[PDB]
């Protein structure tokens, strides 16, 4: 679930 | 812990 705050960053 | 996740997403 991390990874969707690096994607939309 | 959890709410970490909670306040990056």
């Amino acid at each position: 679930l991390a990874a969707a705050l690096c994607q939309a960053l």
